[PDB]
């Protein structure tokens, strides 16, 4: 119950540490993704179609997606050590549970860093995105919002399912 002893490992291409641990570990990765996510929600609280207010948080939104994409690669690099740990069991069988959920966590975060990199070749020029055009299904600005805010909850996908098989995938060893 409750015993910390993360040491020893320190670059692995995976992690090692107790399987109580490592719950609380993803659990406050979900909540800083969330809190990230929620930075971005507070920018656009409204349509691209208000020139004034998008003018006025130009800088700070790309704070916000930097924020995003930073709690989600730092989520990945953490879920990936678990999935590669995965690799070790018997079954095998959770092993492709637990990644083809995380293909779509990283589905989102490449076309997120599609958008948010083409916007800054654009240099967030206000002429390209608070001037934008109504019909627009490259609404790459825009997917970026929508794709944003779903992916803390597909990444509780995989919060969950690794929380839930930490017993079966970290082992602290024999307890008799």
């Amino acid at each position: 119950m409750g015993h910390h002893h993360h040491h020893h490992s320190h670059m692995d291409k995976r992690l090692f540490l107790d399987p109580d641990t490592a719950i609380e570990r993803l659990q406050r990765l979900q909540q800083a993704l969330e809190m990230g996510v929620s930075s971005l929600m507070a920018l656009v609280t409204t349509d691209w179609r208000c020139y004034g207010y998008m003018e006025r948080h130009i800088n700070e939104i790309r704070t916000a997606v930097d924020k995003v994409e930073l709690f989600l690669k730092e989520y990945l690099h953490f879920v990936k050590g678990a999935v590669a740990n995965a690799a070790c069991l018997p079954e095998l069988i959770l092993h492709n549970k637990m990644k083809r959920e995380l293909q779509r966590v990283e589905d989102s975060h490449q076309i997120l860093s599609q958008t948010s990199h083409d916007l800054n070749e654009c240099s967030w020029s206000l002429n390209i995105l608070a001037i934008n055009k109504p019909q627009n299904k490259c609404d790459d600005l825009d997917r970026f919002v929508m794709v944003a805010k779903t992916v803390p909850d597909d990444a509780k996908q995989l919060t969950t399912t690794i929380n839930t098989n930490a017993e079966a995938l970290f082992r602290p060893g024999p307890g008799s």
